[PDB]
């Protein structure tokens, strides 16, 4: 696949310039998030002899191994006047002692490690990823408890803080190792994390565990006790028995953690056939010029495929039928993959073609990759008479029931029911990533504006009043602004709707790491519902 | 069990009066919610020949059969200036053709059936209940689409509107029948519900199904077409083929639905031993005097048990060990149940006793019932030294892994980690009910006030400034008000944190209906994690 | 089946007289064993307020229900100068709360409840029966620990005392309830029994539980403490937590035990077809005249069958082939049973016929009943040339692999490999019973005498010395005496080689109770080895 | 102790979860004896280890490098708990209790009994009672006595321990490791 783009063309020059600016904007914002709470907080953190949260991860994972961080932008401008870099927690997948593990570390420099509502959601998302892929969970615990001013959004509900311990208990029952490293204070619910873990490590003086903190003890019983005496490594290690390993400092604890993982008696086994890896035949950075930042212009999704698959080799399925959808077989880093990507408006033929393809991949146990660039479904009286809804529902049912690993990448718009058919967040893809130029909402901003314009114009006629052109613009403008703001990738990523915003040049690497992690779990047989013929 | 209370005692007289007022308040508010959109909206609905949503359910279920409605108070004062009685949707469990089914009906009189964020959550909770208990789902579809002003909280995320179709596909693959009755208009995503169902019924003229509504068709292609022509029963029944059954009116559609359920070829089989039912030996209304509305006063939970179990017969387990927790075996409507109830503060012995009991019930496949009236965990230096956290975590791990049906009833306070240990919402109990006097939050309102008072008092001393008694009161007052508002049952029930607020006199009936429904699914073997001894 | 015997015949008169004497001898000996330790020990036992061991069982089981005691003669003359009636323990199967349970009660009147080597073996056999038939185990614990003078035969080996706790843990993991009722002192290993049980009941003052007794505590630490303070119901019930229920006296403890069994949530299910029961057409007491006590005389096994099966109905299989063996289908108390019984010396045809029949019963999941009256295998040069050993092995291989319930009843001789072929003790029949006239040994007493006579006579000739007829008698006499003493039913039953000596008139009742208990466990599919054709 | 039993019970669950073979090195001297320990359920704690060890389905090999007495034998995978192999060093001793404990226990019992009868049990009387008991436990606790009967799979030179364990574990791995199902943990 693939063709050489016209580098001299004005369109390519403009598209490259716009996409490059977005990538540069993404990079510098991450740099700021990298600093966490700030210089004063970081200086205080180091002054206590503790490692910085990201330095802990660097020392924990194997030397030189890549680290796949998730939801870097959680909490970005989420709260009106509070800055919460990364949500106060760092989550990602890295290799420890040759085993892929999920690492969940509290960032004590951010609000003292307090749990904001987004912090709980980010952790719960990480646990969901670990369970679905059978990845051992390592908790670098340094937390300050729940954020009381927003308790109603943290404590009570099913997907609130309580679910964290539920996930730990369930994974333990499935032999998915749960390892907790107490490198700081943990209070109230925090003390449960080391207690609920299969194996536990606590640092000599930094680590403190207690159901009730000293402040509560004094209020309840009028006794003054230091945190170390109430908790501490020595009390739990030698008297309470809550501690399984005793560590001198942060470096020692991380060394102990690597030893614990090495004793898991786990070896990775692959269910899929493997072939030698090959680089794509075209540079990845050309995606800047090809795609650009203007969603109104259209590009051939095959060009994107040609620059991420091994050797740019692609076997297209039903090429001339339902051409607005592209489906075919390829390989990424040696793994077999079935790719489904939008190339226009969805039609009845496209939905049928997709439904047929998904059955093929499920039968052969082939992982599925979705490339969402949607603009809606075909609109027309004839199409509805022919059951476009019936056809669109066919793809949704098939995608939902598929048990092969599924990864979704939003390289463009994601609107309406087209999102569901292309394995949206609601359909439990193993991972979901978005490019910096993506837009997501119930419908496109323009459609909502135009729909309101028609509705109001007709309503004015019914009342007999007149809606002028200036009246039309006044109505449209606030709607377009709202959808542009709420469909922005940062808005979507600040809340945990996706697992991160990724540079297009990094698409192949991210997919390779993600599929490799997803293969830690055996692929199950797919059971389908009734196909409404 | 049970003793005759002192009706003449002032405490009983006061407690009865206070609880009676709460029940009267609950009843009259439900009466207002019963009216839906209002007289003008109700009159318009009937003028179109359509049955009112609650009349539809009455004609659907078997004559005289009880109907267990869920989350009646969803959306109660949830939105600042918009009244959304019941969330715009009615959900509950009833008997159709001798089969227990989950019924999900849109309330077209409420905002024209539009989907508010709470409406999506209520529907997803109903689908979760049906899936866990293998209850066939019946959708009485009459909807106006998503509520655009709040699209960001409806469309995108995993637990947003898209999840509705995912649940239908999964339930269908497991042979949990999905039946859709299109009794009105369904547009955009709504059109998918009839398409995703195993069997579908549409009314002659009220029912309309189309992926794109007439307003979008005109904007996209500049064509004017009526909703009936674009959708309509005739188009889908005869040409599109989306409709499986064609109904003349609402009564005919409901009659056809009962026939469809009768052809499911399903017969209920019980996995548990059964004994003849017996009424409790004490009146249920005495619970008013015994419990009251003051959470600071304490009562013996055995009194509550004596008035809901068959014959007031109860075999207590480990009665004299960890006496702050009550565990034992009983029978409700002939079903075997293990009851865990709070009778004070949780201790290490209580948690150990509870963990032992849960293993017994799981081994014998006995359903579990939790009665939460908590006031926290024991606070003390010695208790932490003896691993109270290690003990509390033991109960949490056992409760999470238990695979027997679990029902939780909050008859009092629900604070902190005590909520988790007693099968809170985060631990997936089949049902969760609360009495009108309940309170739930991360911690008691007073504790948060006292904790802040101590923190500010010490902080002022460190700064050298003085915090006066009037200063203490000024700080405490706003916190106590906040926790009172957010811990109120109506606050907890307006959002879907529980499945309903129930009159204490109705406790036995509600539990009997819930356990009967939960027994439709076979009980699986329980796999536990590592017990940190 | 069956014919009316000639009551006037001298043979019948002699046989009835001899068999009647054996039954009378059996009855009176059991009467003595019924008294346990004796009047002085019994008076002391009652003086402490404790119930007698057999009165406890009477109060435990359902009113009027039959009780199937096992190994009544264990320890009968086993030890030179010590009388240990019943081995110091009473075991049997009875109905508690409508559930068939295995009851294991220590007899404190016998040697203060010490564990003799036979006591451990009898208990282990009882546990083995419960595990194979999935019968809940009830331990009425009143014991004095191991008998030190014989510790080498109690403590160390796999089938020694330690195996008792291993059986409890394994049965618990399979959901076979273990219930311990501490109605007295339990020390050292005994204290583990209540600890290993799923649910435990201890009497207020009689019950004492302690790993180390007061005598060891004083020696180790020089402290004087009473048994009640060291153990006792109050300490364990309220402080140690070892006790799950607290009982005022023996009657209360037994009442509580019945409640515990009723909460097991167990219902018996039958895998076999059932038909209405019918009494045999001939009196059972006629078996006395038919069989007698002289093993040299032969009788028709069909006469025995005619007097134990429902309606004396029997469908013989391969009647005219291998006539020395009788096999056919019958019903006992409505249960289907395949019967295999000896009718003479085993031949090649008989073994082949038996092997064919066993496969038929295993295929249809029909219980097997073996009636052993053997006299050896056919001896001849031709028979060996035709592979009689190859044929005899076939039956042994088939019988061992059969997974249907098997019950063995020795109504006569049991010698050599014929014992193995007819489901001897080594082949794990669910139960094994012997009539009072039976004899079991490696070979018949006469054969051993004659073999030695031939060997010695030839050896004398080789040496040239002469072995006279008087020399022959001197050699034979001690051998015949030895085989008579060690082949006696009381010798076999004193050690636990069988589950009891039963009156022939009680054969039908014992078989009915045994087969009924054996049906509590589901029948598994049978996997056979290679049939050496 | 109570802590030791809890620690052992936790460890056995970890090995069973990960399907890791278990090796037991028995050198026991008994359980802690005290009024407080019984009040805290030492028996309840000791039973926990016994229940876990019995249900474990991973291969188990036991090596007695010293004393093996009383319920401590059961807790450390004695012969009754079906270890795949059981070996003993030439210096080992196994019996229901230590020879001295049986002697001292009888000395205390007889001394009290003599006082109840009013008769006197002298120091020479104490020695006469103790001596036969100590001799009996020495002969029946000897490794050769234990190995003459099949209570163990052999007496091995301590220098050969690594080789014997390597051969034994290698053979035990011919069968697939099954999942472990536990009973109720009396917490």
């Amino acid at each position: 696949l693939g063709t050489q783009p016209d580098l001299g063309s004005a369109l390519y020059q403009e598209n490259y310039k716009q996409m490059k600016a977005l990538v540069n904007q993404l990079h510098e914002r991450v740099e700021h998030i990298k600093l966490g709470g700030g210089e004063k907080a970081r200086a205080l953190h180091i002054s206590r002899g503790k490692l910085l949260p990201r330095e802990r991860i660097d020392n924990l994972i194997d030397p030189g191994s890549p680290f796949l961080e998730l939801s870097q932008f959680a909490g970005y401008q989420l709260y009106d006047n509070e800055e919460v870099p990364g949500g106060g927690i760092i989550t990602g997948i890295g290799r420890v002692s040759g085993v892929e593990c999920m690492i969940i570390a509290n960032d004590a420099t951010v609000k003292g490690g307090a749990y904001y509502p987004v912090t709980v959601k980010k952790q719960l998302r990480a646990q969901e990823i670990a369970m679905q892929n059978r990845l051992p969970c390592i908790y670098l615990v340094d937390s300050g408890g729940a954020y009381l001013p927003r308790q109603a959004d943290v404590f009570p509900d099913r997907d609130h803080f309580g679910r964290t311990f539920y996930n730990q208990a369930i994974m333990s029952s499935k032999n998915i190792a749960q390892i907790a490293v107490v490198m700081g204070s943990c209070t109230a619910g925090g003390a449960y994390v080391p207690a609920m873990a299969d194996e536990n490590i606590i640092v000599r003086k930094q680590g403190t565990i207690f159901l009730a903190g000293p402040p509560l003890v004094k209020a309840a019983t009028g006794e003054e006790v230091s945190a170390e005496d109430l908790g501490g490594a020595d009390l739990h290690c030698r008297k309470s028995g809550v501690s399984d390993h005793w560590a001198l400092d942060d470096h020692h604890a991380l060394h102990l953690t690597r030893k614990v993982v090495r004793n898991l008696n786990y070896q990775k086994k692959l269910d899929v056939t493997i072939e030698p890896s090959e680089e794509p035949l075209f540079p990845a950075d050309e995606l800047y010029g090809i795609v650009g930042a203007n969603l109104k212009r259209s590009f051939d999704v095959r060009e994107v495929i040609a620059r991420i698959v091994d050797g740019s080799r692609f076997t297209e399925f039903k090429a001339f039928y339902g051409d607005t959808l592209v489906t075919g077989f390829a390989r990424i880093f040696g793994y077999p993959v079935g790719i489904v990507g939008n190339n226009g408006v969805l039609f009845s033929e496209s939905a049928k073609k997709g439904t047929h393809f998904v059955q093929l991949c499920c039968q052969r146990n082939i992982p599925l990759l979705f490339l969402q660039n949607i603009t809606g479904f075909m609109v027309g009286r004839e199409y509805e008479a022919e059951g476009i809804a019936k056809d669109g529902a066919k793809m949704v049912a098939a995608v939902a029931c598929a048990q092969v690993p599924k990864i979704t990448l939003i390289i463009g718009g994601s609107y309406g029911a087209g999102n569901y058919g292309m394995c949206g967040r609601a359909y439990s893809p193993r991972f979901l990533y978005i490019w910096p130029n993506a837009r997501i909402s119930v419908m496109g901003g323009e459609q909502a504006a135009n729909v309101l314009a028609t509705i109001t114009k007709d309503q004015r006629a019914r009342e007999g009043k007149q809606f002028s052109s200036a009246d039309e613009a006044a109505l449209k403008e606030p709607i377009i602004k709202k959808f542009e703001e709420e469909g922005n990738p940062y808005y979507s990523s600040a809340r945990v709707w996706d697992d991160g915003i990724i540079d297009p040049a990094d698409t192949r690497l991210v997919l390779g790491l993600s599929f490799s992690a997803a293969l830690n779990a055996p692929i199950e047989k797919t059971d389908f519902g009734i196909f409404r013929m």
